Formats: C-alpha cells, structure tokens, sequence
RNA sequence: CCGCGAGGGGAGCCCUAGCACAGGUGCUGCAUGGCCGUCGUCAGCUCGUGCCGUGAGGUGUUGGGUUAAGUCCCGCAACGAGCG
C-alpha cells in the first residue's frame, strides 16, 4: 500500500531545540515551532518504503524499537502485527554489540518457562520458587519481543532516534540499516532511511508504523 | 639346608672391634607447609563479554528507595558470572 497526504497528523513537533543539520527538512516557524515540509517527507517515504519492500520480499527481519512512553504500546502492536521482533519496555546496552551475551538470557527464559510447566515445581524449596518466579517476570518484560531474534536483524526501525542513539550507535557499528521516524530534534546524518515526522503524537507513530507494517505484509503476500 | 656322625654353611636374635648412619626442644617462622590470631560475620572482593578512554583506568559493584546484608525494588551502557 501507499498512503495519501494525511497531513491531519505530523505537521511539526519540536519547539526550538532542533538540530541545525535538520534544516533541509523543515518548512518554517509558526508560533515558535518548526514545521516539517511534507511534500518532502513524501520524497523520503517513497524511498524508505521502497527499501523495506525490498527487505520484506527478500525475506529479511527488521527490529522495531521505540522506548518513548507514547509509542510504547504501538511498538508492541505493530511488530506483533508484523512478522517482527521489537523492543518495547527498555533497550539493553548491547542487543547487538553484545547479542551473543544477551541471547544467553533468552535461553534463561526458555529454560525457566520449562520448569513452570514440569513436575519439578513445588517439589523443591519455596524460597527459590519466588526467586525464580521473579526472574521470569522480568525477562518476560524486556525480552518479550527480543525473543524472535535468531540472529542479527537486517534492519532497525527506530522511532525516536535521538532517544535511542545507543541502539542507533550499535546498528551504525555493525553495518545494519537504520530506519527512523525522526523529526526536528534528530541528526539525519545517521539514519540510513529517515522519515521526517512528528512522533510524540500517538496519531503520528500510529500512522507511520501502520502503513509501514501494512507495506511489510503486502510485500510478503498475505 | 647337607651326604649317616662328628660337624659344616645359613635365617632370625646377641656382643665385640671398625664403618654408613642413627640423635639434637641447636639457629633461622623474613627460607617454608600445615594450622591459627586479626581487620571481620564487616559486605564487601572481582571476572567474562559489551561500551568509554591515546592510556593508566572506567563502567557493571553506581544513583534514588529498602535490608541485618553488593538483601531486594526503580532507574542506568550494560548483560551476566565467581568468591561472599
């Protein structure tokens, strides 16, 4: 799919906290706010979506990550709706530089899941019980999505890049493509495929991902 | 053990003379083992990988909350692990 001129959504976001480099991406100031040139955003999209389509049909993986409070619930949704891995709760230092060391935690989840189904439950101390029950809890928070990662992702779809600059930093050093729903406050110089756009607005993130995930699907053929 | 005997060599055991050596609570705990006192039953000491730093190093083990406790919670470039 391709989507309209639904301007009733990401006209602009940040005050004057911007990033000079972002200049190319803005229309003007109105009431002390930078307003993003959409005619342009469209030119970006037409590229960014071109990319993902390539990925989808090529059968790759894209990790969705956005730790912002607003996008929180929407990240979960969209990745879920897609055949994708996501990072909802919090981003852990190294889900890429230190993947192998992290993947070991996954296994922990894998291995605890088991015991909370086997006979060897209550049969053994109760102090440990809770001491384990807790471990699951926490794991099934952070790694809830991270679980689907068999190996390193072919791309990272980031929501607020300047907030996740870590996750970007990582990707940037492993040569993994970076997509982002960036705005005024970001430094485009590091997003492989940007999408100039308001983001704190649930209506923004909600649209950008929808059409993005929709695209992903129609690309695979379902 | 030997040819019947007489007696002859031999094992163990004994003394004598010489020898190898036995013995020494004789020095050195700054030459040592072991075992113990002690800070201290105090809550701490550290490692792998990741990341920071030219480096020595750092982060993690920190902060805010909590505990008898590095006991647990929230948070955080870290995620774990070991001795405790």
């Amino acid at each position: 799919v391709k989507e309209l001129l639904e301007a009733g959504v990401h006209f602009g976001h940040e005050r004057k906290r911007w990033n000079p480099k972002f200049a190319r991406y803005i229309y003007a100031e109105r009431n002390g706010i930078h307003i993003i040139d959409l005619q342009k955003t469209m030119e970006e999209l037409e590229r960014t979506f071109r990319f993902i389509e390539d990925l989808a049909m090529r059968g790759g993986t894209i990790l969705f990550v956005g730790t912002k409070k607003q996008a929180q619930d929407i990240v979960r949704m969209e990745a879920e709706r897609a055949g994708m891995p996501y990072v909802n709760q919090r981003w852990l230092g190294g889900m890429l530089t230190n993947f192998k060391t992290i993947s070991q935690r996954v296994h922990r989840l894998e291995e605890l899941e088991a015991l909370f189904a086997s006979p060897e439950i209550e049969e053994r101390p109760k102090k440990e019980q809770v001491r384990l029950k807790h471990e699951l809890e926490r794991l099934q928070k952070y790694l809830s999505g991270f679980r689907l990662l068999k190996r390193l992702p072919d791309a990272i779809f980031v929501v607020d890049p300047t907030k996740e600059a870590i996750a970007v930093r990582e990707a940037r050093k492993l040569f993994i493509p970076v997509i982002a729903l960036a705005d005024t406050d970001s430094d485009p110089d590091l997003v492989d495929y940007i999408i100039p756009g308001n983001d704190d607005a649930i209506r923004s993130i909600q649209l950008i991902l929808s059409r993005a995930v929709d695209l992903i699907i129609q690309a695979r053929g379902g």
